[PDB]
């Protein structure tokens, strides 16, 4: 019960705007996709989910690849962000890519997206 209490409700706006590091945030995958890269191996861009807000500026490093291509992280499933870092973009934009993280709950085990999370803004 209390969905929303399995997850890190705040980290996004604290890696966004603080840039903290050190934490190791538990959120909800809401959606993944690839992106266009050129004749780059894959890569994934993912919308990510605290049960507060929603953030679309996540990409998984390529060495990750393997879970999405596996299908052991998938939307829905509920991830532990073990390491991140934040790069900003000339125009401002803030990515996080995704390093190290482990799957806490398959897509399958939570099944739902989780609370009500509405889009940080910038
Ligand atoms: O529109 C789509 O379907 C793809 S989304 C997307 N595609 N390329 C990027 C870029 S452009 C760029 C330029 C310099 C360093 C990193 C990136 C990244 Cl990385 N993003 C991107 C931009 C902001 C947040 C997340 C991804
Ligand atoms: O795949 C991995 O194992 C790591 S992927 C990765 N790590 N840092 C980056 C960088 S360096 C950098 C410098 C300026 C603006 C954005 C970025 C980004 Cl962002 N990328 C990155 C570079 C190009 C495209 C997408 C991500």
């Amino acid at each position: 019960s209390h969905m929303v209490g399995q997850l890190s409700r705040g980290a996004i706006a604290a890696i966004m705007q603080k840039g903290d590091t050190n934490i190791k945030p538990i959120l909800q995958v809401i959606n993944i996709r690839p992106i266009t890269t050129g004749n780059s191996p894959p890569r994934y861009r993912l919308l990510m989910s605290d049960g507060l807000n929603t953030l679309s500026s996540f990409m998984l490093a390529t060495q990750l690849n393997p879970l999405v291509e596996e299908e052991q992280l998938s939307s829905n499933c509920v991830c532990q962000i073990h390491r991140f870092i934040v790069n900003t973009l000339k125009d401002g934009r803030r990515v996080v890519i995704l390093m190290e993280l482990e799957v806490l709950k398959s897509a399958e085990a939570v099944g739902v997206k989780i609370g009500n999370p509405v889009p940080y803004n910038e």
